[PDB]
This record gives structure tokens, sequence and C-alpha cells, in this order.
């Protein structure tokens, strides 16, 4: 079968947390009063809820309401559990309250309010030294949450709110997060597409906090070259494909074999054979004022297949390319 993988970092978190901190199916939640808050606007809507904009009418300031659609209340519970682990964690979205929802018949996760900007405009005005400040800020709350035994499974730029005048960050959708134990296998069905670490795309149930730093070098990729998303695969397998024909065929068979995996049959006709790749080759004129060799050894260093050789959150804090971010 194939060959169980650790966490090089944290591993033993949650082993010596009291029961209470990661048992989230016995947590009982705390009600707070549905008719606190008065929806104002409605701001999404994804497969597992809806989103809003209210107005906390006992302090008349704005708060973001998320009601949830009907889901395994083992799911709901964790989300819960997981946001209130992390209340006050660098730049974590916090939690204020929880009400049932008359008309939904759901529960409503009421959080602070970011006043963001779409990053779609937002990624096309920041500059150099934009980017390395929200990448720092991005690592200190995967530092936090990974240090506090949770992975996140959803890191993409729809889930960091940045309210730009304030240089403001804020993690959000905890709603796929987990809780790590060392020898635990997770579902691989977590992420959006374009950020899903090797391990998914392979079937190796047995990743860690890992999988986030993944899915931050695939944004990284994206601010720097400005090619959003970086990885832009069809579908789950054309992922992969894409993926090799970055970082080459011979080290995903080299990753592969060190975790004793076999390739699905399926890319037997479309994966071909591919070197690995210069980073260089995605540097132009038009983004070469993001690129430095810094920035493009950071990258290097989280864009690995083998989950066990990406950095750390904690060791990229310490890489040269946030040498120039201002530190408070
Ligand atoms: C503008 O300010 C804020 C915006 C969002 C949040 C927190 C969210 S949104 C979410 N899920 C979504 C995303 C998209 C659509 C949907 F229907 C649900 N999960 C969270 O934690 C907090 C803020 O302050």
């Amino acid at each position: 079968g194939p060959v169980p993988s650790r966490a090089r970092v944290y591993t033993d978190v949650n082993t010596h947390r009291p029961r209470e901190y990661w048992d989230y199916e016995s947590h009982v939640v705390e009600w707070g009063n549905q008719d606190d808050y008065q929806l104002v606007r409605k701001l999404g809507r994804g497969k597992y809820s809806e989103v809003f904009e209210a107005i906390n009418i006992t302090n008349n300031e704005k708060v973001v309401v998320k009601i949830l659609k009907p889901v395994k209340k083992k799911k709901i519970k964790r989300e819960i559990k997981i946001l209130e682990n992390l209340r006050g964690g660098p730049n974590i979205i916090t939690l204020a309250d929880i009400v049932k929802d008359p008309v939904s018949r759901t529960p409503a996760l009421v959080f602070e309010h970011v006043n963001n900007t779409d990053f779609k405009q937002l990624y096309q005005t920041l500059t150099d030294y934009d980017i390395r400040f929200y990448m720092y800020e991005i690592l200190k709350a995967l530092d936090y949450c990974h240090s506090m035994g949770i992975m996140h499974r959803d890191v993409k730029p729809h889930n960091v709110m940045i309210d730009h005048e304030h240089r403001k960050l804020r993690l959000i959708d905890w709603g796929l997060a987990e809780f790590y134990h060392p020898g635990q296998e997770y579902n691989v069905r977590v992420a959006s597409r374009y950020f899903k670490g090797p391990e998914l795309l392979v079937d190796y149930q047995m990743y860690d906090y890992s999988l986030d730093m993944w899915s931050l070098g695939c944004m990284l990729a994206s601010m720097i070259f400005r090619k959003e998303p970086f990885f832009h695969g069809h579908d789950n397998y054309d992922q992969l494909v894409r993926i090799a024909k970055v970082l080459g065929t011979e080290d995903l068979y080299d990753y592969i074999d060190k975790y004793n995996i076999e390739l699905d049959p399926r890319f037997n006709d479309i994966l071909g054979r591919h070197s690995r790749k210069r980073w260089e080759r995605f540097v132009h004129s038009e983004n070469q004022h993001l690129v430095s060799p810094e920035a493009l050894d950071f990258l290097d260093k989280l864009l690995r297949y083998d989950h066990q050789s990406r950095l750390t959150a904690r060791e990229a804090m310490e890489h040269p390319y946030f040498y120039t971010v201002v530190k408070d």
C-alpha cells in the first residue's frame, strides 16, 4: 500500500490538547440573539451558504452574516469549533456570534466586517512591496492556525479579504478546515481546482498543513507573474498536467514512487514527458517589476511536489523575500 506520512511540524498539537479542543462533534453551540442582526444586502452565494452584509443593531456596526445551507451537522460544528479555537489569532476572521435563522432553519454565523476590494481589481494595483507585505500577513495567519492544529484547505484569493485602505487582511471561509491528527486519512475533494496540491491530485489522503503552502505558492505565482490562475487546468486531471509541464514529469514520478503511489491510468495518454522549467521563463517586461531573485527562490521552495519538502509557514517567514517588509 501507500507509504504513510506525518507533518514535519506541529505534528502532536492536537494529541496533547484536551479532547474538547478538537472533538468538534461533541461541541455545544452557544446561540446568540437572532434579532440583534438586520440583513442589509446579499454579498454572495455558494453551494453551502449565502453571505450577507448586515447591521448589529445593539451597536450599529456592520457585520457579515453567513447563513448555512443544510449540511451535515458534523461539518457545521467543525467550522464553528475551528473559528472559536482560532478567534483572536493574527489575521483570522473573527466569529462574533452564532444564531438560528428562522427562515432557513439553519445556523447563521456572524463575522466581523472587512471593507474589502475584490481581488480581481486589487491584484491589478498591488506593488512589489504590497505583495510581500500581504504575503507576510497571510503567513502569520497560516502559521497561527497550523500551530493551533488546523489546516485551512481552501487557500485562494477569494478567501483572503483585504481592506487596502487600512492595510488590513483576514483569512476567511473556514468551512473546509480540519484538525490535523497524525496518520489520519483526509478527503481529497478540498480546495479550488487551481489551488489543489499534487497530493490531492494523485489521491494521497494522509496529507497535512503543507497543503496550504502549495495553495499559497499558486497565489504567489499568479501575483508576481500576472497570470491568474497560474496553473489553469480544465479539470482535475488536466490540472496535474499543467503542473507537470512546469515542475516536470521526472520529479512527479519521484514523488509518487517515494510514497509508493500509482497514477490514475487515465494519465497514460495525456501526461507526456516534460522537463522541469526555470522560473525565469515566466518573467517578461510587464511583470518584471514584481520579480526578484528572492521572489523566485521563495516560490520555488513553496511549489514542490513532495508535501514534505515545502517550506513551513514559519520557515517561509524567515525567507529573504521578506527582508524588505517593514516589521512592527
Ligand atoms: C466583506 O467582508 C467579509 C466577507 C466575508 C466574510 C466571511 C466569510 S464568507 C464565506 N463563505 C462564502 C463565500 C462566498 C459566497 C458565500 F455564499 C459564502 N465564509 C466566511 O468566513 C467576512 C467578512 O468580513
